[PDB]
C-alpha cells in the first residue's frame, strides 16, 4: 500500500529533476503537467480519455466548486472523485487566486465574495477536505502584477499568516492529515528578498510540497525566469517545486530548467476549443483555411488517437461548424501533446540529455 | 464477401418483420435506428462510441453536406466514410425535406435556394455518389401538412416523375449502380387514394427499398398510424420499408407493428443535449432540481457505459453548467437506449411474443 505522501528523485540535471510522488491513490511521475478539470470535468473529454493521454493527476478549484454544485453537496454525493468518475489524484486549488480574478471584501480573517460566499483558510481547507482533494493548496492571495515592493511586502506576510492558519486548520483534521497531502504557495511578486522571506516562513511552518505562486500573471516570459531563477532554489530540493498556472509549451521547459516538478493550465483544453492544435513544429489555427483538404494528422509525430484517426481537414470542418467533436478531438490531442511533452522531459532528464532537448525542442517549436 | 444489396426477413408477427439487410460494408439488423449525422458528425459521439451503443448504419444529409464542407471536398478527401471515420453503411436523404424546411425557387425541374444552390434528382444523385453513400434516397417533395387532395396529388405527381429521374441518374453511374442500393420515397400526403398511386409508381419503375415519406410532419401519432396503416402494405413485402423522421420511442413501436422496418430521428441527440434523458419508465428532464442529488443512474437497467459509470446528480451538474461533457454522456445514453428498443423489438419479433413486449413498453412507459 503507497503512503500518503513521498516524494523521490530518481535523476537530475543541473537543477530539473525527474522522480515520482507516490500517494494513496496512484503515483505521479515528475515533470508533471495537471489538466485542469475546474467544473468537476476536464472539458470536452471523459475520464478515460484524459488517463490515456497519461494524465496522473488533475486539477480541481474551490472557488468554483464551492459556487457550483457545491462542497457540502459533493460531498454528501462521496466526494470529488466518484462524482466525476477520476479515481486517481487530484490537486484543488483554495481559492487565492480568485481572491482576485473572479464584488470582493478582504480582510486579515478571509475574503468574502458577492448570493455572498466567503473564503478564509479554515473554510478553503474545509471545502478541499468536503471535495476529498489528494492535494490541498494552502489559502493565499495572489497578488496583483505589477505591485510596488510595500504592496508585496503587506501581501505576502499575509499570506504567511494564512498559511500557518491554513497547516493548522489541515493537521487538525484528522481524517486529512492522514489522507492527503498539503502544500505551501510561496509570494513575494518579482522581489528577490521578499521571495526569499516567504521560502523561509513557509519551510518553518512545514509543507508536503511548495508552490510558486504570484506568477503567470502578466509579467511575460523573461521577467517569469528571472523570478524562477532565485526563487525556486529558496524552496526546500527534497519536496516537489509546483508552478501554478504555467503555461505555454516554452515555459514548461524552461521552468523544468530552473526546477520545477508540476503544471497546470487551461492552455490546451481552452485553446483546443478555440481551434489551437499544438505540433512539434508550434501552435496552428485548424480553422486556418489552409487546412480545408490537408489529410494530415495535426501533428506528424503524435502518438494520440486523434491523430491516428482523423484528418486536419475534417477537425478544421468540425470547429468551423461548431460541432462538438471538434472540441473532443482538438482537447485530446492537446492534452495528449502536453503529456508527450512530459514524457520527454522526463526521459531526457533520466538520460542526462535534457539540455540537449530543450535546444531541440525550441529550434524546431520556433522555426 | 457481402453482396450489394440483400434484404432477407427471418421473422415476422402479424405486419412485424426483423431480419437483416446486407451491404458491402456491413449488416443492417432490422428493426433499425439510424442515429442522425447530419454534419458528418452524430453530434458530441466519436464513430466508435456509435458504434459501441449497436447501431449498424447512421444518417447523413445531402443539403447539409452540399452546403458545407461541401460534397466536391469531400470526395476530394475520399468520401464521407473515410472524412468521418464511420466505415459501415450511411444512408443519405436527397435533399427533399429540406425543399419544405430549411428562399426557394421551385420548378419542375429541381430546387433552387440562397448564395445559390441547386438541386435536383440529377444533381441530388451526383452529391450522394460524391459522398460515397451506400443508401442513396430519390429526390422528392416531401408535401407540407396539411394539403388539400389536389395539391397533394400535384406534390405526389411531381415527385414520382423525380423518382424515375433519381433511378436514371443512379443506373446512369456505374460505380454507383453497383456498389450502392437506391430506395424511392412514397408520397400522397393523408390521402389512401394518393399513397396508392405513389406506391404503384415507385413499383413500376423498382427500387432496392421504399421510404413513407410526407409524415411526422405536423400530423400527430393517430394521423401517421392511420395512414401507416393503409400505406405500408401498398409497398413490396420484401424490400425494406422506412419511415422518415421517427420518431419517439411509442411512434417506433407503433410503426413496427405496422411493417415499418427502419427509422431515424435526432430526438436522442437533440433532446439529450437539452436534457432530455429516455428511461423505460418515460422521459426525464435531468435539470430538473429533483436530480440534484439522485445517485442513481440516468436508467435503473440500461447497459450503456455512462449509467454504468455516472449518476443523474452529475450529468444534472454537467447539463446546468453548459459542460460539453454533459452533452456527451446524455447523447451516449440516449442513443444506446434507442439500440436497446431496437434490440428489444428484434428480439420480441423473433421469437413471437412483439405484442406482449408493445403491450408491456407501454403500461411501463406511460405508467
Ligand atoms: N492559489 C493560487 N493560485 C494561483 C493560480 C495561478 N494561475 C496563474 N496563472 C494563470 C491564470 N489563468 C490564465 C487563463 O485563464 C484563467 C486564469 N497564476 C497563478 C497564481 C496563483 C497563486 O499565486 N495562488
Ligand atoms: N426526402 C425526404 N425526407 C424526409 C424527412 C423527414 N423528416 C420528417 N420528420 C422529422 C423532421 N425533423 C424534426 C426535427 O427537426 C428536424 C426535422 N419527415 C420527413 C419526411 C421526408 C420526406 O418526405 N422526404
Ligand atoms: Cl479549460
Ligand atoms: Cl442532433
Ligand atoms: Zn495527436
Ligand atoms: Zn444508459
Amino acid at each position: 500500500d503507497r503512503p500518503r505522501f513521498s516524494f523521490s528523485i530518481a535523476a537530475r540535471e543541473g537543477k530539473a529533476r525527474t522522480g515520482t510522488i507516490e500517494m494513496k491513490r496512484g503515483v505521479i511521475r515528475t515533470p508533471a503537467f495537471m489538466p485542469v478539470g475546474t467544473a468537476a470535468t476536464v472539458k470536452a473529454l471523459k475520464p478515460e480519455t484524459v488517463r490515456a493521454t497519461g494524465a496522473d493527476i488533475i486539477l480541481g478549484n474551490t472557488y468554483h466548486l464551492m459556487l457550483r454544485p457545491g462542497a457540502e453537496r459533493i460531498a454528501k454525493l462521496g466526494g470529488l472523485h466518484s462524482f466525476m468518475g477520476w479515481d486517481r489524484p487530484i490537486l484543488t486549488d483554495s481559492g487565492g487566486y480568485q481572491v482576485m480574478s473572479l464584488l470582493t471584501k478582504q480582510s486579515e480573517e478571509g475574503v468574502t465574495f458577492k448570493s455572498r460566499h466567503m473564503l478564509s483558510p479554515e473554510r478553503s481547507i474545509e471545502i478541499q477536505h468536503l471535495l476529498g482533494s489528494d492535494i490541498v493548496m494552502a489559502f493565499d492571495e495572489c497578488t496583483p502584477y505589477p505591485a510596488t515592493p510595500s504592496r508585496a511586502a503587506s501581501s505576502m506576510e499575509r499570506s504567511m499568516r494564512w498559511a500557518k492558519r491554513s497547516r493548522d486548520a489541515f493537521d487538525s483534521r484528522k481524517e486529512q492529515a492522514e489522507n492527503a497531502a498539503l502544500f505551501g504557495i510561496q509570494q513575494g511578486s518579482v522581489f528577490e528578498n521578499l521571495r526569499q522571506q516567504s521560502a523561509d516562513a513557509l519551510a518553518e511552518i512545514g509543507f508536503d510540497g511548495y508552490a510558486v505562486g504570484g506568477l503567470a500573471v502578466g509579467e511575460g516570459q523573461d521577467e517569469m525566469f528571472r523570478v524562477l531563477d532565485f526563487s525556486v532554489p529558496m524552496l526546500p530540493d527534497d519536496k516537489p517545486h509546483y508552478l501554478m498556472g504555467v503555461g505555454k509549451p516554452d515555459d514548461i521547459v524552461g521552468a523544468v530548467e530552473r526546477g520545477i516538478d508540476m503544471f497546470d493550465c487551461v492552455l490546451p483544453t481552452r485553446s483546443g476549443r478555440n481551434g489551437q492544435a499544438f505540433t512539434w513544429d508550434g501552435p496552428i489555427n485548424i480553422r486556418n483555411a489552409r487546412f480545408s483538404e490537408d489529410l494530415k494528422p495535426l501533428d506528424s509525430e503524435c502518438h494520440c488517437a486523434v491523430c491516428q484517426k482523423w484528418s486536419r481537414a475534417y477537425i478544421h470542418h468540425l470547429i468551423r461548424a461548431g460541432e462538438i467533436l471538434g472540441a473532443m478531438l482538438m482537447t485530446e490531442h492537446n492534452i495528449a501533446f502536453y503529456q508527450q511533452l512530459m514524457q520527454k522531459i522526463r526521459d531526457s532528464i533520466s538520460e542526462g540529455r535534457f539540455s540537449q532537448f530543450a535546444q531541440d525542442f525550441r529550434a524546431r517549436y520556433f522555426a
